[PDB]
C-alpha cells in the first residue's frame, strides 16, 4: 500500500503509518539523504514505532548509510512493527542527450542567479 | 481564513491562533526552512496548540522533512487542534511549462531595473 | 505591547527605494526562488559534487 | 556607574544597486566570455 | 459562564478554556 | 487505586505505556473535560468519554 512517486525529480514515499492511521508522504533526496536518517525521521513521525527496518528481500538488513539512489532501483522490503512492505521504485525517464546542454545551461544560470541573491546574507553570516 | 503574500521575496503567511484569538503572521525563508521548523515555530510562538499537522489536499499528511517551497507549489490543508484550513493563496504562477520564456522574463525585469536606476552612472562614480 | 500598555512606536523612516522598483525586485526574488524549486537545482548541484 | 563617580572611558579604535549590478552581470557573463574568447 | 457546585463536599468549579474552546471542570 | 491516584497520574501512565500517542483526555458524559487532579473515585461514579 506504500507508493513511491517522482515529484519534481524527487521520490515521494507515502506510507500508511501506525496508530493515527493516515498516509504520510516523505520528500527525499537520492544523494544527500541516506537510510540512517530516513529511518530516523520515520521514527520521528510516529514515536510509537518500536522496530523499523529495511532490506532487499534476499538481504536481511540493507546497510546504514546506504545511498537512496542505490535503493531507488531495487524492491526494498520495508519493515514496521506488525507490518512488512516490499515495494518497487518507479521508472525515471531522461532527456539528457540533446536537451542536456540546454537544460544544464538553465540549471547553471539559475544557480548563478540564486548565488547572486543569497550570497549577501551568507557573507555576513560566515563573518559572524 | 489563512492568507500568504510575498513581501520582499519571503512568503508571509498569516494565520489565526486559538489562544487569545489573535491572527498572527509568520515570515519564513523558502530554502533554510522545513515544515518541521514551521510547526516548531507555531507551537513555540503560542503554546495553546496541542496538535498541528499539514495535510496535502488528498488527505495525505505532509511530514516534517519537506521543503517549504516544495510545499508552496501546491495548496494544502493546515490543521490546528480542531479547526482545519485549506489555504490556497500561494499564487501558483508557473503554468508556462517553458523555462526559457521565464528566463526571458527574468532578463526583462533585470534590464528594466538596470535602466530605471541609472546604475551605470553609479558604477562609473564608484570607479571615479 | 507590554503589560496593558500599548506603546505605539515608530522608527525614523528611511525608504531609499521606490515602490515600483521594490515590486520588480520582489518579483525577481520570488521568480528565481520558484524556478530554483521548480527545476530542483540543489539535486543537480550535489550531483556535480558526487 | 559606581555609587558616586563616572568614568568617561575612552577606548582607542546603494546596497540594492550592488546586488542588481551583480544580477545584471550574471545574465551577461556567458555571451561576453564567448565573444571575448574569439 | 463560570459556575461552581458542591459535589460530595467538594466545590466543582467549571470554566471555559481558550485552547480548543472546551469547558473544563476542576474539583479542588 | 482510587484512594491514592488522580487522573493525571493515570494519564501519564497511559502516556508512557505507548509513545505514538500525543493527545489524551477524559471527558464527561457531557462534553466537558475532567481535569488532571480529579480523583479516580469521583470519576468512577459514572461513565465517561475516554
Amino acid at each position: 500500500d506504500v507508493t513511491v512517486v517522482y515529484q519534481n525529480g524527487l521520490p515521494v514515499i507515502s506510507v500508511r503509518l501506525p496508530s493515527r492511521r493516515e498516509r504520510c508522504q516523505f520528500t527525499l533526496k537520492p544523494i544527500s539523504d541516506s537510510v540512517g536518517v530516513f529511518l530516523r525521521q520515520l521514527q520521528e513521525e510516529d514515536r510509537g514505532i518500536d522496530r523499523v527496518a529495511i532490506y532487499s528481500p534476499d538481504g536481511v538488513r540493507v546497510a546504514a548509510s546506504t545511498g537512496i539512489d542505490l535503493l531507488l532501483l531495487d524492491d526494498f522490503k520495508l519493515v514496521i512493527n506488525d507490518l512488512t512492505y516490499h515495494v518497487r521504485p518507479p521508472k525515471r525517464d531522461l532527456l539528457s542527450h540533446e536537451n542536456a546542454a540546454t537544460l544544464n545551461d538553465v540549471k547553471t544560470l539559475v544557480q548563478q542567479l540564486y548565488t547572486t541573491l543569497c550570497i549577501e546574507q551568507h557573507q555576513l553570516n560566515k563573518e559572524r
